DNA sequence: ATTATGACGCG
DNA sequence: TGCGTCAT
């Protein structure tokens, strides 16, 4: 009743760009335009690995992960634009830059969590609050929500897609009550606004396309998200959470989409998000630990407490180059020399760090992986980071890994390499 | 022979 | 502290 809170306490977006890599080749690049076409690294293999693919693409079945030989299968006029290559790797330096064009802009808007390289999430509980007093009573009109879907409307008593976003955002604003300042559906719709606002401004300053979602937390403001792609933001209210999540596969919620997402529908025998109402806080906990069992009893009723935390900087710099099948690394001379081609990418990428952001890497964690083993690594270990040295920095790394190889013989490598990863990491101020 | 990233919880 | 998990 009077004390069942409600998860309504904050206003979250996150903010998702289009088919990321993809925009900033096709902003670089005009005849990629309203093409359909992909990013790919590494041309000689399969024609290389797809990464990124233009909703254009995407009608033709093109996806990431397909080799762009087996896409062009499906898509013969498809496009490419390839990653760029240095040290005899891929290197994502322009992704990287493109990704700080957005995240300054939004900052601009309010504090953001850093996501991942093109998602961000965005508290706007206080520019909301904010919002609200110069509007004044004064209602909200759609034209301030050209792209806005509110999810489960139109329902109750056209045929075209956007016919039917406007019917549905009518009777939401319809029914809102602007009177009140502290009505959670309406801070939603202020928030919404703002998200309009914010994503105005990214388009008009980078050229760049995102979607977002807005809702009380960061769970659902993803979910949301994802809705209505591309191009398109999402309002999911509280009250829109019982219908929304009935027939929800319980993968789709964020954190639930591996092990431990099939552990729930396996233990539990559901499929959908919003079966798991009908257990108790303690069932949860039983199964799946305190803070798991927790966080789905509140999760299943659209309630969630994560902050956004103020973050805007990557706390890690790293980078990594597989070395699949044949080309496995076997020679400790091998193992040198690209170690050291990893370290001075990594070098070059503090240093510009230390200039812009005032901070230093303290620690330096070095992994590989041994042929045959299905884990993505095998082995980590960290060692000072004291100097933003390339010679330095590979050096260590050898050192802390030498002891790995099983060779009687010196000057081989057993059993060969087939990933190398360096990673910098702690930061201080600097 | 997907590859190249990045954050976080358990212990 | 190193590993596993989950995610872009
Ligand atoms: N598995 C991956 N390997 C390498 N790069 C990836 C991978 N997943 C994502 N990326 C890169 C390329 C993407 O353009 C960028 C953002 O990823 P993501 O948001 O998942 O898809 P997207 O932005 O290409 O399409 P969408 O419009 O569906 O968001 O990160
Ligand atoms: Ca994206």
């Amino acid at each position: 009743g009077p004390h069942m809170a409600t998860g309504q306490d904050r206003v979250v977006a996150l903010v998702d760009m289009d088919c990321f890599f993809v925009q900033v080749e096709q902003r670089q690049n005009p005849h990629l335009r309203n093409k359909p076409c992909a990013v790919v690294q590494y041309k000689s293999w399969k024609g290389g690995g797809i990464i990124a693919v233009s909703y254009e693409a995407r009608a033709f079945g093109v996806t990431r992960s397909m080799w762009a030989d087996d896409a062009k299968k499906l898509c013969p006029d498809l496009l490419l634009a390839q990653v760029r290559e240095s040290r005899g790797k891929a290197n994502l330096t322009k992704y990287r830059e493109a990704s700080v064009e957005v995240m300054e802009i939004m900052s601009r808007f309010a504090v953001i969590e850093r996501a991942s390289i093109d998602e961000a999430y965005v508290d706007l509980t206080s520019a909301v609050q904010e919002r609200l007093q110069k509007l004044q009573g004064q209602p909200i009109s759609a034209d301030l929500l050209p792209s806005t879907y509110i999810e489960g409307l139109p329902q109750g008593p056209t045929v075209q897609k956007e016919g039917m976003r406007k019917q549905g955002l009518f009777q939401w604003l319809d029914s809102l009550q602007i009177d009140n300042l502290t009505s959670p559906d309406l801070q939603l719709t202020v928030g919404a606004v703002i998200v309009e606002e914010m994503r105005a401004a990214i388009e008009r300053e980078t050229g760049f396309q995102c979607s977002a979602g807005i809702s009380h937390n960061k769970v659902l403001a993803k979910l949301a998200c994802g809705l209505n792609k591309p191009n398109r933001q999402t309002l999911v209210s509280h009250g829109s959470v019982p219908q929304l999540f009935s027939q929800m596969p319980i993968r789709k919620i964020r954190s639930l989409g591996g092990k431990l997402g099939a552990s729930v529908i396996e233990i539990l025998g559901i499929e959908y998000m919003g079966e798991l109402t009908q257990f108790t806080e303690s069932q949860l906990q039983s199964h799946f630990g305190e803070k798991n069992g927790s966080w789905l009893y509140a999760m299943c009723r659209g309630i969630e407490h994560d902050p956004v935390k103020p973050r805007q900087l990557p706390k890690t710099i790293g980078c990594s180059k597989n070395f699949p099948g044949k080309t496995a690394l076997a020679t400790r001379e091998q193992v040198q020399w690209w170690l050291l081609q990893l370290a001075q990418e990594l070098e070059e990428r503090l240093t510009k760090d230390r200039n812009d952001n005032d901070r230093v890497a303290t620690q330096l964690v070095v992994s590989i992986r041994v042929q045959g083993d299905k884990r993505l690594s095998s082995l980590r270990r960290c060692c000072a980071l004291t100097r933003y040295d390339a010679h330095k920095m590979s050096h260590d790394a050898f050192t802390v890994i030498k002891n790995c190889n099983t060779s009687g013989i010196q000057t081989e490598w057993s059993p060969p390499l087939t990933m190398l990863f360096l990673c910098a990491t702690k930061f201080s101020a600097s």
